[PDB]
């Protein structure tokens, strides 16, 4: 697709000139060596003073070719301990849906932010994942402390 292939060539050269600390997000190689700018590995870090503190949390970035009319599906890589994080990985957030809140101006490093945003503060709206929001709910002491383990597994 050209007009995403362009887009995504956007994205890469702003990225590069400008990006949050800490973060990551490199497009993968086709099986010839080639860049492949449909597949991006992204790693998000914990805010600090935050249970996720310490941890960098790896995420795939995949886009369709009908990108930016779409948003990107973003999957955790490991699934992470999350109540808005589906068991597959996948991150469920109204910005990364087309017919919610996904706008086509909205760039590789929003999209990396709201997710961190997103880690330290779930919306009890949108339940992915039966266990981490059941705990979110029921003892936010517990909940803290399952996240913290995480971000000790996950410290790079
Ligand atoms: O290992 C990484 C280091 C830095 C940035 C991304 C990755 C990654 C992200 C998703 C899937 C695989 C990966 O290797």
């Amino acid at each position: 697709s050209g007009i995403a292939l362009s887009r995504l060539a956007q994205e890469r050269k702003a990225w590069r000139k400008d990006h949050p600390f800490g973060f990551v997000a490199v497009p993968t190689k086709n099986p010839d060596g080639t860049m492949n700018l449909m597949n991006w590995e992204c790693a998000i870090p914990g805010a600090a003073g935050t249970p996720w503190a310490g941890g960098l949390f790896k995420l795939r970035m995949l886009f369709k070719d009908d990108y930016p009319s779409s948003p990107p599906k973003c999957k955790f890589e490991p699934p992470l301990f999350h109540p808005n994080v589906y068991p597959s990985g996948t991150v469920c957030l109204s910005i990364l849906e087309e017919d919610k809140d996904w706008r086509p101006a909205i760039t590789i490093k929003q999209i990396l932010l709201g997710i961190q945003e997103l880690l330290n503060e779930p919306n009890i709206q949108d339940p992915a994942q039966a266990e981490a929001y059941t705990i979110y709910c029921q003892n936010r002491v517990e909940y803290e402390k399952r996240v913290r383990a995480q971000a000790k597994k996950f410290a790079p």
